[PDB]
């Protein structure tokens, strides 16, 4: 009975940077042509959502953030062919339009319809489906999952297995897939190699999972929070190092430990300095370094291009390099077949209403992923 | 007979930066164990040699520069097994020791025995074979080809076809192989792709040759000297553009020309700004940019890592990525089998005694390669 009607529901609205979310009533318009309205079931708290709050990642405010989630289709707009009401779905923060030059390219995944490069905070048609206190509210990355209901473009949703546990598979919408793909797809980590992973949060742990799945012999985790080391070892780190323990810069330490540099390094934090350190610590002639972390808005790094001239490869990726709509259902199917584990990433569970406590847990260093249930 | 004896011969000594070469008598010691003394036949003038003069590339002075050459073995030290007196050879400015982790890696070529990273200007044993006016003179990259005779370590020399024309194949010692390999091996240019080549000197032309050999559909040459365009088109450029002709930055122009960014870009100049421009003009999700130019000593570039996070790959290489001792003989064989051309790169042929005139032709923009003949 809600099809074609405005839904009034609770969402977590971010009115201002550096402030708590406000859990309050919003109006969610019905889906227009090629749009899908989703009843959310679970959403994860990713550091990128916190970047919205801190101004690290600039997107228009006020906003409904959230991008790592799973839910059930409530209704579909005219012309939608890929999902139906009642289907389990994961919103895709990187769309897959299937039509642009990137979508057509065998390697590419950063579809040109994305709202990450130059965020507008709208639907594809340049408008918003959200009203709060009578005011229009921005979308985030075409997903906006911190709401009991959201509306997404069809190119920003994937149908997943009907028997999927949504409180787990939501992590396939961002943190797991990003880290795992960064290792297996972007870096193409090789059997017997030595990897260095900077940052041992949910995404970095997923990188470790991918490096172990790819057969790396050594996986060195690097974090300034030694509380992160036990879980990193559980999921495959062979050793962990805290830069604060050393007199020398950590790129030197890692070069020494790896007898001349690592095969693959990953920056999974979001700092300009660690991006350069991670490049430097890979072997100068054949090493590969992948940037995963999101840097502070509009800031440039400084580096010596001799690091590249000797033979290093430097790359980055969004969402692990995965073409989103093709890949998410397959990743869920693989999860259901026990090909990888998600539980190691889930440290806390809270109701959606305790979203602010969830962010407190992330900011204190205590959590990896908190999953919020609607 | 000269074997076992000091040779007094003519060489071009660089006594200090930013001065002409001094053409005068030097003494060349006989080769020690695992060393090879070569009578030079032809040597090219590479921009990297000019970088030694200009202080762009730092290496100990005084020095016998020159690294792109071909000659004939005069004698061998004890224990040499890979060349014999009378063999045609190309000195290898990047060695191939065959033993280090890089030499053993399938994709590495920047052998750890190189003298490029931390130049000492000596033989592998830390001593010099050259004296001039009673003073020791440094080697350059283990080669020192601006001399009628040089001494090189065995790991820094390759035997080539006895029927080779040395006045042409000397280019395989640096500029040809560097450009060609940067395209075919390091970038792995694909059939039907669009490439952008910044800098249309000898190395850039060789990058164009490689892009064409790989089947690129479009090859855009970029240079501030429009006199370089005719030859660039002869060897495969489909379009040429001069940044000075445009009101907008050339990365914007190139992005527009390529309907959203090129597949492969190459920096073949040695400027920090063009390194960043070249990265920026490749497609943000799947583009690849290769740094070939040598930048000014100790200077860092500034760049926004979002350029990489979207999906770009940035890499550099020495000597086109080629494992030097394995590759040089095969390249010469390929040249003899007419698989590529070298004549388009050679604009001037001068006696060795005219080295300074050869450098003046480079600096003025008038030459591609001058070959000096002994
Ligand atoms: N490329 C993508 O598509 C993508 C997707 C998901 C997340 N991200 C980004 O990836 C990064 C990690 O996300 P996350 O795992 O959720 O975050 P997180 O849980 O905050 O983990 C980051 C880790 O970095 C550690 N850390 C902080 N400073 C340093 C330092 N100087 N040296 C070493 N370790 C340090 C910190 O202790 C923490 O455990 C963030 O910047 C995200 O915005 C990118
Ligand atoms: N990586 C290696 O192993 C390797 C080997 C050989 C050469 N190099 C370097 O490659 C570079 C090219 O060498 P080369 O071809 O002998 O030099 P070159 O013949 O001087 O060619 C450089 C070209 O760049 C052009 N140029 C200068 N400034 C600009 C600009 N702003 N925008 C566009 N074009 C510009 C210039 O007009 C010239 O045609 C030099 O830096 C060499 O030191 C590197
Ligand atoms: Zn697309
Ligand atoms: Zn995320
Ligand atoms: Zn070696
Ligand atoms: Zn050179």
């Amino acid at each position: 009975s809600t099809a074609g009607k405005v839904i009034k529901c609770k969402a977590a609205v971010l009115w201002e940077e550096k402030k708590p979310f406000s859990i309050e009533e919003v109006e969610v318009a019905p889906p227009k042509a090629h749009e899908v309205r989703i009843k959310m079931v679970a959403t994860g708290i990713c550091r990128s959502d916190d970047h919205v709050v801190s101004g690290t990642l600039v997107t228009p405010l006020p906003v409904i953030a959230g991008h790592e989630a799973a839910g059930i289709v409530e209704s579909i707009g005219e012309g939608v062919t890929t999902v139906r009401p009642g289907d389990k779905v994961i919103p895709l923060f990187t769309p897959q339009c299937g039509k642009c030059r990137v979508c057509k390219h065998p390697e590419g995944n950063f579809c040109l319809k994305n709202d990450l490069s130059m965020p507008r905070g709208t639907m594809q048609d340049g408008t918003s489906r959200f009203t709060c206190r009578g005011k229009p509210i921005h979308h985030f990355l075409g997903t906006s999952t911190f709401s009991q209901y959201t509306v997404v473009d069809e190119i920003s949703v994937a149908k997943i297995d009907a028997a999927s546990p949504l409180e787990k598979v939501c992590l396939i919408g961002c943190g797991f897939s990003t880290g795992y793909g960064s290792a297996v797809k972007v870096a193409k980590v090789t059997q017997g190699s030595t990897c260095a992973v900077f940052g041992l949060g949910g995404v970095g742990l997923s990188v470790i999972m991918g490096c172990k799945a790819a057969g790396a012999a050594r996986i060195i985790g690097i974090d300034i929070n030694k509380d992160k080391f036990a879980k990193a070892k559980e999921v495959g780190a062979t050793e962990c190092v805290n830069p604060q323990d050393y007199k020398k810069p950590i790129q030197e330490v890692l070069t020494e430990m790896s007898n001349g540099g690592v095969d693959f390094s990953f920056e999974v934090i979001g700092r300009l300095d660690t991006m350069v350190t991670a490049l430097s610590c890979c072997q100068e002639a054949y090493g590969v370094s992948v940037i995963v972390g999101v840097p502070p808005d509009s800031q440039n790094l400084s580096m010596n291009p001799m690091l590249l001239l000797s033979g290093r490869t430097w790359k980055g990726a969004i969402f692990g390099g995965f073409k989103s709509k093709d890949s998410v259902p397959k990743l869920v199917a693989d999860f259901m077949a026990k090909k990888f584990a998600l539980d190691p990433l889930i440290t806390h569970v809270l109701p959606f209403e305790k979203i602010n406590e969830g962010f407190d847990l992330l900011r204190s260093g205590e959590s990896i992923r908190t999953i919020l249930t609607f």
